[PDB]
């Protein structure tokens, strides 16, 4: 019974729905080509992800997709973030239709990319600072539109063909999480720094394991005095610095999504 939006309606009938992406208790996704997602030249197939529900699915469930699309859609598009591409509301099941991004998630594309051992990987600096910039751009971007992420980690980032950072489900742990977050579940954008910043060590690690072996346990007594994870090997101290100051304690001390996105943008433009 949803109304049908002249802004984001799609032709069911122009969606060829592929093989399932993944699935949850109640709801799921699948790869499909649409016809037409450009508009311009409408003909033209392109490959993208389509959320839906299971026949297995209540009414809130229903409430919570509708909730995800609306969010979409109010946020708006970016760069780097996944972009809401059109909807199937009328006559069939609801279908929220998103950008694909071919290279999958960007935990799995940095362990991929590990090079044997000692050797050179094909991964520069520059590279992995670019996608450390581009995630601080997309939450600068959700930001400003007072969106808290909440979950910010690099299974949350996905990567295009042409390795664009995409920030996932943005419009919906403990190792990724603020102390007030953990001790007082409070998540504000600065909670997010945190986040962020575990996110930064993940990719100087080439997608490693945060407090790597550290058990769950001891972590909240680790953080609790002062303790944070080391440099890892070859981080330059200027990334590592940046990483500990979004781990400050007080909130109000971490950096802003606007000052990372500048202190990322000066070291990239120092490389030459
Ligand atoms: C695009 C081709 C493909 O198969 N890509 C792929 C393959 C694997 Cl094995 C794993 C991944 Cl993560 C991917 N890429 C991919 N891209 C986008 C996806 O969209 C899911 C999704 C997100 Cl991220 C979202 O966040 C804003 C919202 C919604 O719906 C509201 C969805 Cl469906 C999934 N997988």
């Amino acid at each position: 019974d949803l109304p049908l939006d002249p802004l984001w309606e799609f032709p069911r009938d122009r969606l060829v729905l592929g093989k399932p992406l993944g699935e949850g208790c109640f709801g799921q996704v699948v790869r499909a080509e649409a016809f037409g997602m450009d508009p311009a030249r409408p003909d033209q197939a392109s490959t993208v992800a389509v959320k839906m529900l299971k026949d297995n699915a209540s009414d809130k469930d229903l409430a919570d997709l509708v909730s995800e699309m609306e969010v979409m859609k109010l946020i708006g598009r970016h760069k780097n973030i996944i972009n809401l591409l059109g909807v199937c509301t009328q006559e069939g099941p609801l279908y929220v239709i998103v950008e694909c991004a071919a290279k999958g998630n960007l935990r799995e594309f940095l362990r991929a990319r590990r090079p044997p051992g000692s050797s050179e990987g094909p991964l520069s600096f520059p590279v992995l600072v670019s996608c450390a910039y581009q995630v601080a751009r997309g939450m600068q971007y959700l930001e400003s539109r007072k969106c808290i992420h909440r979950d910010l980690a690099a299974r949350n980032v996905l990567v295009t063909e042409d390795n664009v950072m995409k920030i996932a489900d943005f419009g919906l742990p403990v190792k990724w999480m603020a102390p007030e977050a953990l001790f007082d579940r409070v998540y504000t954008h600065q909670s997010d720094v945190w986040s962020f910043g575990i996110l930064l060590w993940e990719i100087f690690t080439l997608g490693g394991s945060p407090y790597p072996g550290i058990p769950v346990e001891e972590l909240f007594s680790l953080l609790r005095e002062g303790h944070r994870m080391d440099r890892p090997p070859h981080c330059p101290p200027e990334l590592y610095g940046l990483m500990r100051e979004c781990w400050h304690a007080a909130p109000s001390q971490r950096p802003t999504f606007k000052q990372l996105v500048e202190a990322l943008d000066k070291v990239l433009l120092a490389v030459s």
